[PDB]
């Protein structure tokens, strides 16, 4: 998606922030970096009715408790959003850092600090949002890809079939909950230098268990590009948190199901979007069996001190 | 294109700029948006041996002379390049200001001050590069798409070997020549307002005939969305170039053949790239027809006074 100069500039007076001087489309989304007269600022287009009052408010609560996150600029008719060709639209602050393409285990120990901090700046804020990708939606997304799933790899149904089941029958109730980011990716994290900078893109956020957040990011910063567990990050993901906001024990011993719950959803998200691009294209699609392996990998777990916390 | 914190760090260590506190793909080359401590900056990595030089030197030429155009930065080791990730690789000053998404005929004139400018203050830049999409090339490009030409349109074989032919013939030889941008489009000239701002991405620069050059933003400006000519943008286009660069009889006279001759190396290009897109892709594919539509309004012309221009 695309906007004109004028549309941009008229949008703009809505918000008190600089004059346009520069716009670039930068790499669901489309996104755009402005440079004005005042400070840069980033632009999205939501591809796109509860959802974005819930992110953008989140947002808003984070970084007035300090959080470094990006703040939603205020619109001068007091709206939430503005709208831009066709699409939601809203300004956001610009926060500076780059994320990593090759994180290490100081960085995974920074990751697990700003979670946690993130966690608990999260209490007070009173919009809810369940999570669309726990338990229900894992049984919608299998449901729709059951059928096919054996053209990844043989015998892929009768090996999802019994953990999907399992899962939801011991799936965890009586954790602390709160809000959680529930996709804080490596590309979702900024550094300037070896300091965490900011945690973006909250779009994917929703009232859930705090562990199952955690293990989003043993799924996500732990694991080598080979699929190796990295117990190095591990323990520094785990005592990162733990030093800023600590696991209980119930919390640390169901981290193995809960690391299999969200290894499940990232591979039944893969999979749906592997079966349904079109046939013969050339985008080359994320390959689901990575979390399978990944999901392997944490039945193996008998204990928390296997991830490096000990 | 991807590049990791460390390179890019190390890159920058080359150039005597900010610290990095931002890197963002943007919207052949890779192009990435910096900024740091100091002026932002752009970052481009060439996805490709004397072009370079020439180009490079082009833009340091131009900007030497008072142009609004990017200057690539100077490298510690004297070197005109670095290399990223395997690629030859600048950093370029950043200019501000926005290409025209609807621009007007008022721009169009800004845009004939500013070719005339550039043409101006080529001179005394002594690097040659013979234009590789003039007459010769325009053969190799058709004799590749000659026998599934009419795939495109029913007959545009027939259509376009008559005219190649009669272009290779007529092509004009004394008509002043120069330093040509060769490729500018409305994305290729930034504003800031109704202000002409800068002009950017000088890889298809070459040694050619100065009328050429203008005949490709006639090409480029002059015609609507429908296929329309625009006289009134024509006549602004024309005027501006001559208030700085007063054009001779001679190169007047020569527009319409030279019109034709520019847009039929658009025709040949993305006829070429039509051509050779895998079949059962979703790109969508710039349409060769368009520019045989100029072409054949190129020809109905008599007289320079009919783009607007009298
Ligand atoms: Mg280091
Ligand atoms: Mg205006």
């Amino acid at each position: 998606t695309d906007i004109t100069e004028d549309e941009l500039r008229n949008f703009l007076t809505q918000y008190d922030v600089g004059s346009l001087t520069s716009y670039k489309g930068i790499a669901e989304n489309s996104n755009f970096l402005l440079h004005t007269t005042k400070d840069p600022l980033i632009l999205t287009l939501y591809e796109k009715k509860n959802d974005l009052p819930f992110f953008l408010g989140l947002m808003q609560h984070l970084a007035a408790k300090g959080l470094s996150c990006p703040l939603p600029l205020p619109r001068k008719d007091g709206e939430l959003l503005g709208e831009l060709s066709g699409r939601p639209a809203a300004l956001i602050s610009f926060l500076e850092g780059m994320w990593l393409r090759k994180p290490e285990a100081k960085h995974c120990r920074e990751v697990g600090k700003a979670l946690a901090a993130m966690h608990l700046a999260s209490e007070g804020f009173e919009i809810k949002r369940p999570n669309a990708l726990s338990v229900d939606g894992w049984k919608v997304l299998w449901d729709k890809s059951e059928e096919r799933a054996d053209e990844v790899e043989k015998g892929l149904r009768e090996e999802i079939r019994p953990e999907i089941d399992y899962l939801a029958a011991h799936w965890p109730k009586d954790l602390p909950a709160g809000v959680i980011h529930a996709d804080l990716f490596q590309d979702n994290v900024f550094f300037l230098g070896d300091e965490l900078s900011g945690l973006i893109d909250f779009y994917f956020a929703c009232n859930d268990l705090l562990a199952y957040d955690v293990s989003i990011c043993l799924n996500a910063w732990c694991f080598e590009k080979d699929g190796a567990y990295n117990v190095t990050k591990g323990k520094a993901l785990l005592e990162g948190y733990q030093s800023v906001r600590p696991l209980s024990e119930a919390e640390l011993e169901a981290l193995p199901l809960l690391s299999r719950g969200s290894a499940l959803r990232f591979f039944l998200t893969r999979l749906y979007d592997w079966l349904t691009t079109p046939a013969g294209a050339l985008v080359v699609k994320k390959d689901p069996l990575e979390y399978l392996r990944k999901l392997r990998f944490h039945r193996t777990i008998a204990n928390v001190a296997e991830y490096g916390l000990a």
